[PDB]
């Protein structure tokens, strides 16, 4: 039951941060992907050698898999967060969700235009991939219909938005960068990546303003969180290793290090105050 | 419970499933922003009120801020269900349905911190009878949907928050306000956020009859369900209208300052109307 409503007691708190991160994304996210035109994208594609044509596939494997997972997964949290009463962050993470459906949209329109539709894309995701997408993340996430202590918020959040969002996710978008516009393949998919990454800006600062306002309260939770990343390591580089392994069939030493840098970059996001 | 697989990984998004497609112009007709509202006519037309003409008003925006602020709240249940179903391009519609809402939380919000009733605490005009719908039915409806998203669950939420809520009082709810205050050269700030908003609610309602014609259409006696979940919401409706309806007879001081004539039977009428038209719109076939 509601016991009352902040918007007639009260107002919004016009000076919240997650309200000021929700006036930035209604400002911000304002791209279609229905706009994009695959047209050479198509063309690209379609003038690759088949071995080229694999090539691509793998990374779209694991980012339409990985937007389409956390479209789902944020439901919870969302929920967690609209019973604890914090009406600012419910607001703000309307736009989380609705940029992440575009984000699934966007994949999706790039594998329909380029033809892939119809192949079956889950041959890209190794053991170490499904441990992360197909088990942690809704797992870590549906707790919080039960459970929503600090525990198990930090839990979700450091799962979603440092690993995920933040070391995958993150070294994802500079991997096609580093691949395909220095090609001048694929410009549709480009341009969609860039406005993605324009979203997943917001959306980690959510993460990091909610791991850290529980940290505030007992900084015990800062070791859990460290200790969470550490966690989930083992499989997010077990993946680049299983896609590292794959292209060599680009100095993919690079790109595990870069995936290394986020890593540690997200846990310095949090301070232990 | 982990994920089998992903229909984008697997195959694509279904592009002619109708919630995509509202999807789609939910996307291309949803651009407003309440930041951008001018309520500065609206602070200086409320504080060239007095008291009593100050108030008549305020019933029906704590109405609103109320029925927007819950299902803000109270949608998320029904996301849940539908994405565990894998209902894709229903989920990905519902995420444009929750941006609106909490734009429409939004807009009355500002409205209220512009005029300057704030501070005021408008739960005063939420009597036993809207209580029982907004406090009570409408969270319980939905939240079942947790842990039980059978036909006969979705139903009611859909019928609860769809059609009642959106479908008849907010419905009644803008026309009301625009019998009253558009007649009155009041607040046009807030008539533009309630005009934006009620385009967004016509895609609402919209997906909540999507929602429920396609379960009764599984099986004829869902839709005997529907109609009896109508039914038993309609006194708690019209609880809430009677009680708004006393209100603006005894305050009558903007009504006779702005020389408008309200009519509260026509405005109870048209409450009624919109009732039967929502049951016209899901057939038993
Ligand atoms: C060979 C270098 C490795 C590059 C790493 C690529 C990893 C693929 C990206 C998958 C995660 C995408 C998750 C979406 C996050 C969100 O929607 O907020
Ligand atoms: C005297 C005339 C009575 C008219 C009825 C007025 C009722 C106020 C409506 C408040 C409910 C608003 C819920 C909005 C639903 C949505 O945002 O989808
Ligand atoms: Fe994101
Ligand atoms: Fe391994
Ligand atoms: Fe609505
Ligand atoms: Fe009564
Ligand atoms: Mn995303
Ligand atoms: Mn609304």
């Amino acid at each position: 039951h509601h016991d009352g409503f902040q918007t007639v007691k009260a107002t919004i708190d016009w000076e919240h941060p997650m309200f000021k991160l929700y006036e930035k994304a209604k400002r911000n996210g304002k791209w279609n992907p229905a706009d994009i035109d695959f047209s050479q994208d198509q063309k690209d594609f379609a003038s690759l050698t088949s071995e080229e044509k694999i090539s691509a596939l793998p990374l779209v494997a694991g980012f339409s898999a990985g937007e389409e997972a956390i479209t789902l997964d944020i439901l919870p949290m969302a929920h967690a967060l609209a019973r604890q009463g914090r009406l600012e962050d419910v607001l703000f993470l309307t736009t989380f969700m609705h940029d992440e459906a575009k984000h699934v949209e966007m994949f999706s329109r790039w594998q329909q235009a380029v033809g892939i539709g119809q192949m079956d894309l889950s041959v890209f995701h190794n053991d170490h991939y499904k441990r992360i997408f197909y088990e942690a993340l809704p797992e870590a996430m549906n707790r919080l219909y039960a459970d929503d202590s600090p525990e198990a918020v930090i839990r979700a959040a450091t799962v979603y938005n440092m690993i995920v969002e933040g070391t995958l996710a993150e070294s994802g978008y500079y991997t096609f960068r580093q691949i395909y516009k220095k090609a001048g393949l694929f410009p549709g998919l480009l341009q969609g990546i860039d406005y993605l990454n324009m979203d997943e800006g917001r959306h980690i600062q959510f993460g990091i303003y909610t791991i850290q306002r529980i940290v505030n309260e007992d900084e015990r939770y800062y070791e859990l969180f460290i200790r969470y990343m550490d966690e989930l390591w083992p499989h997010v580089i077990g993946y680049v290793d299983y896609l590292t392994e794959l292209g060599k069939r680009i100095d993919y030493d690079l790109l595990r290090h870069y995936v290394i840098k986020q890593f540690n970059l997200r846990k310095k996001q949090i301070s232990r105050t």
